[PDB]
């Protein structure tokens, strides 16, 4: 192969980015500035709102939470902010999408956390309600923290959604879970939620019209 | 003319949709030599739902047809079917429509090269192109051609004109594709699968 | 696989490209707007201004060259202009370079030329004086012209560049190489050039110090 | 302390330098358990120069050391030797200099954590760390370090000290790292080796 950075070969496995069109964007969690690329114009993943609101809560939560080597997944990770923060607050990140999205989220993810986190991060594809006893067996992967931000959306399927939210929440796993109330079916979605969850509001960011829910499995 | 790409690995595959056994030749190194889920989901409404959609001597374009069951299905249905794909694609598409359409439909089809967005005036001049349908069967994935698709999709679309667009959504910018459809198409969900990640959507363009 | 424009996956192969460097830069040649992936201010590649003159020169002598249908080889192709304007003017293009190039080599070749082209352009590694024979046989790989620009530079290998022209220069071959003369190190190369290739100065562009030699193989 | 990753696929590598026969343990599954071409050049000139480079009781840093091998030799050169690299790196680092230099060379070589531009002024402060050599080979490539690569080297090069680096040009990115590289340091050309790509090069830090 090529004497390349060892990270870059995992990222050469995910399809292309389509990167004339992502710009680089700032922000600033945990104590770290952190850059992401966006595409914000044109096609390609961007940081939604839920995204914001949930790394504010984590940051400023981080000594209860004790993210500290926890294990963690976020699901439609998306450009990866939520991960990346995850990261440098100390989990075990296993950070997952759709596949057009990985390489992007991935190079993401070594821009910000390469030498500077106490875990690498892992990205995986996950497909919501799809092939989860093959890739992810609860025997094999026990998560700490399920994060998820801006994953409910009226055009994604929704109830393989509730389905992988629910298979990745063992017992004492907490689900961690922000978004924006943009139409009924989102509303109609946090019903659900609650119908299966043990369902807690612990913030809520009237500015962004998000809210941030944590679920714990009822027994 | 058109003559198939010569490919080794041609194999022939079968398909019964609006009571007629059908035959498509198929090949893995093309995606347009391989009939896709939406495909399938287009064809299973257009036989379900043809006494609604007066498909009898409609005039009816596909674009991305592929391999050209979705043509076939509506010539069958008694269309007057174009179909469209890009240069390479024709041969095979044009073989399968002619093996499952000659001397047993009411119209026999044609086939047009359509690059998405190329040349749509001068190739499809609306002076003399109508289509009470357009149809679209999986021509949406992580492509280049996305926004020439959008184009396409829009030019086709004179009013009274009916769009019906099957996709299974796979990545990302399936979904990017889908919000930027709905702002310029007023959209209806006509059945969806998620099972096989399947919707099935019309569209009429827009003007308020 | 995943259901993605082909030619990516060409691209999945390559090195992959630190994008957040790389700014979108637009030119015009032999009638078309161009854009090209470079990385201005750090790392990753560039266009020089050889290529800049090289283009010039093709897309004004394009009836005299009769690229359509032509066999081109680029070596030392960067960012990939050159091998752009020859696949706009209907060249069967190859363009080559170092690994790290590749990838971005590539994606600029199809962000210009697919499905607008007479031809998809080829992208290969070529190490200059490395593996001729075994990835370029003179006999499966004649070549109507080789093309270079700013391949010419102090730090580089140029015995290796010089063998290397050679090796692809067979009988009938035109070498069209653009340099700007920046230091001693290129005059004495253009001294190397000329005792073995019948040499001729197509075109000088004193704004930028740059020439523009054809060397067809003494025979 | 150090301890060294427990890779299945160690090997017994076997060099032959200023002298001495040396075994460096080595394993694929990390570049910094493999000896590198600039390695190998770098040693040859060490062993070649010795006599002009006055390494006896020299005071010398090497940046990225790996598996250890140039930093043995700057020891059997009679040298005080300090390897640095990553914490992963250090323990096959220690074992091969211990191994190689223990009770035989002037003085015990030491091996300590530098991550490249990390920390720099809290490790190793200029008020107590003076090298009269910084060595580094084969750190140069495509990797995501190089600008914190260059700031490491400017920093550990005070005035009178001299840096010597080998590498294999590889990538484009090597190449724009020698034009950074000459913008800070009076650079010199030591050797060259085309057919394995290798440069050897002196610099010292510019102040005019
Ligand atoms: N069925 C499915 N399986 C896996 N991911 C899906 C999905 N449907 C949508 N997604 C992903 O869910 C994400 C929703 S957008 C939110 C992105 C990110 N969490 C943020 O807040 O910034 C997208 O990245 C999208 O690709
Ligand atoms: N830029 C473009 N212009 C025209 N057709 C294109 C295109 N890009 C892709 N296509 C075509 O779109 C099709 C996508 S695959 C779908 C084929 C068929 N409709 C089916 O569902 O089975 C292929 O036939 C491909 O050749
Ligand atoms: N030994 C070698 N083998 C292959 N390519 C080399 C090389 N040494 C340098 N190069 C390449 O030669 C190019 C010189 S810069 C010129 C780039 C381009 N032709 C333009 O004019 O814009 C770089 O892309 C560099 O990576
Ligand atoms: N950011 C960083 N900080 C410290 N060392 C690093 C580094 N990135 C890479 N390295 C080290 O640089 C070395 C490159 S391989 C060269 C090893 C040795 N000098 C030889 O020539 O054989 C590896 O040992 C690697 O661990």
């Amino acid at each position: 192969s090529n004497k390349i950075e060892p990270s870059l070969h995992s990222l050469q496995k995910f399809v292309p980015t389509d990167y004339a069109s992502y710009t680089q964007e700032h922000y600033r969690f945990a104590g770290k500035e952190i850059v992401i690329q966006e595409s914000i114009e044109s096609y390609g993943a961007v940081v939604w709102p839920g995204a914001m609101a949930l790394c504010q809560y984590l940051e400023e939560h981080a000594e209860e939470l004790n993210f500290q080597d926890a294990k963690i997944l976020e699901i439609g990770a998306g450009p990866g902010l939520v991960s990346i923060v995850a990261s440098i607050l100390g989990a075990q990140v296993t950070a997952t999408d759709l596949p057009d999205v990985l390489g992007n989220l991935q190079y993401n993810l070594l821009k910000n956390t390469l030498q500077c986190t106490a875990h690498l991060p892992e990205v995986k594809e996950l497909v919501w309600g799809e092939d989860l006893d093959k890739n992810f067996p609860k025997s094999a992967f026990y998560y700490d923290y399920v994060l998820a931000s801006d994953v409910v959306y009226h055009h994604y399927f929704l109830d393989k959604l509730l389905t992988t939210m629910v298979y990745l929440s063992q017992p004492g796993t907490v689900l961690l879970w922000a978004n924006k109330f943009r139409f009924s079916t989102d509303y109609e979605f946090l019903d659900k939620f609650k119908q299966v969850f043990d369902t807690t509001l612990l913030a809520e960011y009237p500015e962004s019209s998000v809210k941030l829910f944590k679920g714990i499995l009822k027994w």
